């Protein structure tokens, strides 16, 4: 019988306009409306499953921040990540007696800086990613980009570590990984290719791991509120409505990528698990 | 030998984040980055062509602003329009001794509040609009929305006044209206359905009227910088690159929807015309 762990991998801050587009627009009375710098959790999910350990997302690389960090200067100042050492993925896994080598499957929701940071560690896993997301990230790597949400140094390491990739084709959906574990293909929206996960736990029932397909309850609505910069705005909305439909049809809880208040109510890996 | 006039129809102000998404994002050094209320012009173009007069866009309705205005309260405070009576479209057309009934074709780039405000004056003209733009605005009407970029009161009057609509089908493109005058179908992007115009003038050469498909030189780039909220982001980028391609292949100049510095340099209808 599977156990599912929520691992706390620190906090990030950014302009709220990135999370909720035009959340507070200028008006005649407030022509110089100040934005704000919200904080939100970064997290990862481990499913300790009889058929093999599954990891959903991988958080940020420990070498992300600082003068010698992988993230570019402007990226560090716009999306600072604060994490104590216990928050690093390898530490969180170690405290559960789980070594990187023990992971059979890693689902990369997408290849942004806060979800793909530690892919390089899982050299024995099959790494599951959307084919267009994989293609889009590799192109940014070939153009040698120092700034942005795709980290050159992270991608460099994935290639050097020769990860065993399995790309999800753009017309593939509902891919059964193990009993009660199903990959959901949301396609393009927030990024080129978003994957989610549906988990059926014997006791707790259905869970949908949405990652950045839905940032928060405010994004989810109604009304649906899209992020400030969006790759495929139509796809984004269509993906949110697909999540809602699946949630309703399967009586599933939806776990957002970065909701401070939802995350607060999760039992974390320091305290236990869901079964 | 056709003449082309540029009619100044006033100025509008709004949060710059509407024009250029995430122009000045929050940082650690500046967590409450203030936005800015920017000013830009609203304008329309009349082509005096021997085969018939042609109007491109129609600015805002004189009854838009104020306590009794058609624009919702929030809309007025986020997108205030300023204009003296001489800026009104019926007054610009009068100063040129052209009567609304003379106009053979009115091109509605799209049906937003600052481009479709005076469609109701043109009861004899053929009103050309993208079929999905028409559908979309009509839905907002049926839903009685009092706020937003589609104006319930304006749509009301279009229906009351029984306009002669010609919808451009979503697969139609390069529709010849008269010698040297061609409708360009950009499709979804900024709105559900964008139309531009290509104008071949004997002396001045090629002119592309982009309207809201490209706000300004900063939007055009490169790099292309999208608006802050955007209906169809992929569509938006596709249309800009189509505008670039056509401008290159025809050696045409691109007239943006709302570029202050470009507009400053145009020859207004008070001073003369292009030929
Ligand atoms: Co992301
Ligand atoms: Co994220
Ligand atoms: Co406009």
């Amino acid at each position: 019988q599977p156990k599912l762990y929520v691992m706390d991998n620190g906090r990030m801050r950014m302009d709220k306009n990135w999370m909720i587009a035009m959340h507070n627009p200028a008006t005649i009375a407030n022509p110089n409306a100040p934005t704000e710098f919200i904080e939100f959790p970064i997290y990862t999910v481990l499913i300790d499953h009889p058929e093999g350990k599954i990891l959903f997302d991988t958080s940020c690389n420990p070498d992300s921040m600082g003068a010698q960090g992988r993230w570019g200067e402007a990226t560090q100042s716009m999306f600072p990540w604060t994490a104590s050492e216990e928050c690093y993925l390898h530490n969180r896994l170690e405290q559960l007696k789980v070594r990187p080598e023990d992971i059979k499957f890693v689902i990369a929701s997408h290849l942004h800086l806060d979800h793909a940071g530690c892919l390089e560690m899982f050299t024995n896993a099959t790494i599951i990613v959307h084919e267009d997301e994989f293609s889009g990230a590799l192109q940014t790597y070939a153009r040698n980009q120092t700034e942005g949400a795709y980290i050159w140094g992270d991608i460099d390491a994935w290639i050097k570590n020769n990860l065993n990739w399995r790309t999800i084709k753009r017309d593939e959906d509902n891919i059964v990984l193990a009993e009660g574990i199903k990959i959901l293909n949301f396609g393009s929206g927030h990024a080129w290719g978003m994957l989610g996960l549906h988990v059926q736990l014997p006791e707790k029932g259905g869970i949908i791991l949405a990652s950045d397909a839905v940032y928060s309850a405010e994004s989810y609505g109604p009304p649906i509120k899209p992020p400030g910069i969006i790759y495929d705005s139509l796809g984004f909305v269509r993906s949110v409505e697909k999540i809602k439909r699946i949630a309703k049809e399967t009586n599933s809880e939806v776990w957002f990528g970065h909701d401070s208040e939802q995350f607060k109510r999760f039992r974390k890996s320091t305290e236990g698990y869901y079964e």
